[PDB]
């Protein structure tokens, strides 16, 4: 007998099923999606009852105007997270206006306010369009930088090549510490994966990824490596989360998930 404190939770959650069958073809009614998930409260918060997650995660998701994407995302995600026993949130980061749209400044956004909610020490990005199809493929952080979709259907199922670290990936708070952030310049120029890549490889880091097997996703309706090397060992401590800036227009709480709504300027 005597006080004590819940355990930790398993270092891989029992309460996973393996593959999942991912379609895109029927509604989705998030009041529902809700119901279904009641232990899921405001702002898509979620942490286990019965044992303490090491995995404080704030899953963050660049956006605008894919309501239907994000409505099958919240469908398909919400039990697989809680399956993994995570202590997550949703952020989903709206660029406001109709400006060239943003993927990596909207991310580094996304880490930052997230941070003003918790103290979360892992930070997934994922666009709003790939879902996992199988739940043995851990939404969290490791000791290196983590690939998460690894095996796309849009691209065959395979790797584009070895360097490719888009999609959906996940770096503890320190990791994108040390490489200050995403670069806040790449305005639909295609290749700002690449910079982070190299980034990371520049701070002596290596890419951690799943087994392929249970790597795949979906891509709701083959990439070449950009070069941009010498620039980003140029550019790095230099642009990234040091330097950004940006306005926030509005933040809803949703049952699901959490809005941020930012002005994060246009081409400099």
């Amino acid at each position: 007998r005597g006080s004590a404190s819940l355990p930790a939770c398993p270092e891989e959650s029992p309460l996973l099923v393996g593959p999942m069958l991912i379609e895109f073809n029927m509604p989705v009614d998030l009041e529902l999606v809700a119901k279904q998930n009641p232990n899921v409260k405001m702002g898509g918060r979620y942490a286990p009852r019965d044992c303490v997650s090491p995995h404080k995660v704030a899953i963050i998701i660049p956006f605008r105007n894919r309501q239907e994407h994000l409505k099958y995302w919240l469908y398909y995600l919400h039990p697989v997270l809680q399956r993994q026993q995570l202590d997550y949130g949703i952020y989903v980061i709206n660029q406001a206006g109709d400006t060239i749209f943003n993927r990596a400044k909207l991310l580094n956004v996304g880490f930052q306010e997230a941070l003003k909610d918790y103290d979360y020490t892992c930070f997934v990005f994922s666009d709003v369009d790939l879902i996992p199809m199988n739940d043995h493929n851990a939404y969290r952080c490791f000791s290196q930088p983590r690939h998460i979709s690894v095996a796309m259907d849009k691209f065959g199922f395979s790797l584009p090549y070895v360097q490719y670290f888009g999609g959906v990936s996940a770096l503890s708070k320190q990791q994108f510490l040390t490489i200050n952030g995403f670069p806040n310049n790449y305005w639909g120029w295609g290749g700002e994966d690449d910079d982070i890549f190299n980034r990371l490889v520049f701070r002596g880091m290596s890419i951690s990824r799943p087994n392929a097997v249970v790597g795949t996703t979906r891509h709701i309706r083959n990439p070449q490596r950009f070069d941009r090397i010498a620039h980003t060992k140029e550019t790095m401590l230099s642009d990234g989360l040091n330097s950004l800036t940006y306005q926030v227009l509005d933040v809803q709480r949703y049952p699901l998930y959490t809005q941020i709504t930012v002005d994060i300027g246009t081409p400099s």
